[PDB]
Formats: structure tokens, sequence, C-alpha cells
């Protein structure tokens, strides 16, 4: 009556989320299939050196949030008095953890894609009837549904088929988001996948906060209906591209239009007329352009139409480029306000695109002011060719198709998780020796980057370059110091 779980390393959700410059993290759980009573002792050991995280509760599947909980090697006894699903938080980037559940505890239904079958699946359910909730884990996701509610929404013999698209989804958008599972520093979309949470305790709709999305009762069937999913699925896609917004590049007003530049990408990608086509939203914003106040004037949807024109007029790569641009900045570079994130948006997607894109973002009224203008003068681009602020999904106005900047590779080094007194931007000598297995011609620049300077033990980037001069950010784990 022991259960094994080989924790594999997934790294720290904050460190990612920082390193992608997103608003929330992603989920740190690992499923278990175990329900814990309330007030029931778990006894778990920990075999190896390494300690860990772990949760009894789901974020946003009861009423209180999650009790979490230090495991140190060897044997831990961990209750709540609320009880609930237990996870395991293996944080370290280096490392397999085997834990056991040796005592307490008792099964609930977790299916894994890959792992079991149509007939796993039917045994699961048939052997733990009106369970505590219904778990299902992809690749890249992990849905905790109430099991009235997957009994009404699952179309299929076994929720395989439906994890498939969830993860298709998240991958469209780590895709968009110039983040995939091989490449290296601003690329890497890091270990951890994507909750989505039956929540019966919230009027709110469907939201996302850290760790997971939730949706409120009687909204699953998108969520759920492989079909619905697949076919009308904005709410899931929507909420999924919230945890994907990088902050960079969101002033205010944009909170609620960015995100669906994430649910355009799902949306077409799956072969659908986008919802600006459909809600007639490009005649509605084009009646703005020209008039200066049009950023002041014009609703959400209306707003996004630039955003999307962007993809449409330089390739599916414009938005994959422009979130790793931005992970490369400096942190003196970081736009501090609203009119600052503006006056960069403008510099840094003329230089995606290689085109001075000012008269563009004239059009629709986000003006450039004479540094950004001069700024961009002096990098000798192109000027627009085409009027790419009428481009429609319908009527596409396209410059050059560009490709998916090529990231420099390299890898931190946990030989030695070593030493720095917190601050330092700049250390030629200690640079080489926080990363290793660097690529061909390239090399680390001395530069070392803290995104929010706490002390001890956390992740710093370490900035590198190739032959051509393309830069990279490595994340390591060091120790900070006075
Ligand atoms: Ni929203």
């Amino acid at each position: 009556e022991e259960r094994v779980y080989q924790l594999l390393p997934k790294g720290d959700v904050e460190g990612m989320r920082e390193l992608h410059q997103r608003g929330m993290s992603f989920s740190p759980y690992e499923p278990t299939g175990i329900y814990v009573k309330p007030d029931e002792e778990v006894v778990i050991q920990v075999e190896g050196t390494q300690q860990i995280k772990a949760y009894i509760g789901t974020y946003s599947y009861e009423k209180e949030g999650p009790k979490q909980f230090n495991l140190h090697p060897g044997e831990n006894k961990i209750s709540s008095s609320n009880g609930g699903l237990l996870y395991f938080y293996n944080y370290h980037n280096t490392g397999e953890v085997v834990a056991k559940v040796k005592k307490g505890g008792t099964p609930n239904p977790l299916f894994i894609l890959g792992k079991h079958t149509t007939k796993d699946w039917k045994r699961m359910l048939a052997e733990n009837p009106d369970p505590y909730a219904i778990e299902m884990k992809g690749e890249n996701s992990l849905l905790t549904m109430h099991p009235e509610t997957v009994a009404e929404h699952l179309k299929q013999e076994d929720p395989a088929a439906l994890l498939k698209k969830h993860d298709e989804i998240i991958n469209i958008e780590h895709k968009m988001s110039g983040l995939s599972k091989d490449g290296a520093g601003v690329a890497n979309q890091g270990k951890h996948s994507i909750h989505f949470v039956e929540d019966w305790y919230t009027d709110d709709y469907m939201y996302a906060t850290y760790y997971r999305t939730a949706y409120s009762k009687g909204n699953l069937e998108s969520v759920l209906n492989l079909e619905e999913l697949t076919n009308d699925g904005w709410g899931p896609w929507h909420e999924v591209g919230h945890q994907h917004q990088q902050d960079t590049w969101l002033w205010d007003g944009l909170g609620e239009v960015t995100v669906n530049i994430y649910s355009l990408a799902v949306q077409t990608t799956f072969g659908h007329k986008t919802r600006l086509e459909q809600e007639g939203r490009y005649e509605a914003a084009f009646a703005y352009l020209g008039k200066p106040d049009a950023q002041e004037k014009m609703n959400e949807f209306e707003k996004l139409v630039m955003f999307w024109q962007l993809h449409l007029a330089y390739g599916d790569q414009f938005y994959p480029n422009l979130h790793q641009m931005y992970r490369l900045l400096h942190d003196t570079e970081l736009p501090k306000s609203d009119e600052e994130k503006k006056q960069m948006f403008i510099y840094m997607t003329s230089k995606v695109a290689g085109q001075n894109l000012i008269p563009f973002f004239d059009k629709w009224g986000l003006s450039a002011n004479d540094a950004t203008r001069e700024k961009i003068e002096k990098l000798n681009l192109p000027k627009l060719e085409k009027e790419i602020w009428l481009s429609t999904d319908s009527n596409p106005i396209r410059e050059k198709q560009i490709e998916l900047y090529e990231a420099p590779y390299g890898e931190p080094n946990n030989e030695k998780i070593q030493n720095m007194v917190i601050g330092t931007t700049y250390d030629e000598e200690k640079a080489k020796e926080l990363v290793q297995n660097l690529g061909e011609g390239v090399k680390t620049t001395g530069v070392i980057m803290q995104d929010t300077p706490e002390v001890g033990e956390k992740t710093v980037k370490v900035e590198i370059v190739d032959g051509k001069g393309n830069k990279n950010f490595i994340p390591v784990v060091v120790n900070v110091g006075y």
C-alpha cells in the first residue's frame, strides 16, 4: 500500500515567470492521484539528498487555498485541517527525487496521457466511484474537475484526445511567445504545465492568476468537450493567453487586449475565421485611423486590431521574435511607465520588422515622441511600403516575412551553485563559470542580471553572445550576499 513517485526536477515557477516577463506563474503541481481527508496525517518519505515541496489542496478548487509543505529528506508527517489532493513540487533543476507515501491518503482518479489506456480509465472510474475530483494530465496541461462535470462534458471513451488538444493549444501559445521545449534561455518554455481548475466558489466567469486558470460552475463545456474546445474554445484559449502576457509591453488598457493575440493565434491555427472578422471589429477600428484620440476612444477589441495587423504583416515569427527581444533587455532599459512601454513598443516592433513602423503607429494614434523618432531614425531601416494599418484577415497586407530569432545556446552550472555580491551586473570571471556547454562562436559577455534583487539562493541571468552578436540570458542558481 506504498505509492512511489519519481518526481523529475522541474525548476521554479517564479523563476520561469520572471525569465519570461510574464505576469503570473505556471503550475507547480505534480499530481499524485491521492486524496487526503481533513486532519488525516500522511506519512511520506523522501529518498536521496534533495528536499522538495508539497501541497494538500488544489488552487481554485476549494474555498480556502491549498496548505503548503517543505519536505525534508527522510520521514515526514504532514496534515491539513481542510484535506485535499496531494501534489509534489520538485522545484530543483537537477536530480530526480523519489517520494514514498507510506500511510494515509486514499486513491483519486488521475489519468495521465501516454501512460494510461482506455482500459485504465474505465477501471479508474469504476474503482473510485463518486470521487473528490477527476484529474487528467497531459504533457503541458493539468485538469482538475468535478466528477459530475466530466461525466457530462467528456464525449470520448477516455480523456486522451482532449488532453492532446489542450497540449496543442498550450504549445501554440508557448510558440507565439517565442518559447520552446528545446530552446535555451529566453526561448525556454520551462518544465511547468498549465492548470485548469473547475472552481465552484466564485461568481467570476473564468479567470487566470498565479499557478492556474479557473472556470466557475456551469462554464466547463469548452474545457472538457473536445469539439467545443477545438471549435469554440475562446474562453480557455484567452485564460491561457493571460498566463502568457508579458508585462513589458502591457500598459494600462492592454490587460484585456494583448491576451487575445494568443487567442487569435489558436483560433487561426485551428483554421477558424478570427473573432475580429466575425464581429466586424476591423471596420469598427478603422473609423479611428488618423484620429489623434484613437487610443482613448477605441475599445479593447478595436485596439486588438493593431496588434494582430503586425502578425499578419510580418510572419508567424513576429511575436515570437518580439517576445524574445523584450526578454533580452538589461535592467536600466526596462520600461518603467505606461508611456515608456508605448515608446518602447514602437521601437522594438520596428526592429523585429526591420522597417520604420512609426507611420503605422501614427495611424493608430500611438504617437512616437521625437526621442523615439530619432532613435528609430538612427536604425536606417527601410520605410513601410504598404498600408498595413488597413490589413484584415480576408485582405491581409504583408511586408517581408521574417525568420525566427536564433538564440545562442548555453547551460547553467550546478557543480558549484556559487557566491555573488547582490547588485553585481558585471563579473567577467564569475560569469564564465556560471554557464557551460555554450554553442559555437558563443561566449559570456560579463553581464549578469537579477530581475528582483533578493538575497541568498535565487536565479540570476548570465548574458551570452554569438559570432553574429545575438544575445541570450542563461538562468543560474547563485548565493547572493552582502
Ligand atoms: Ni480576460
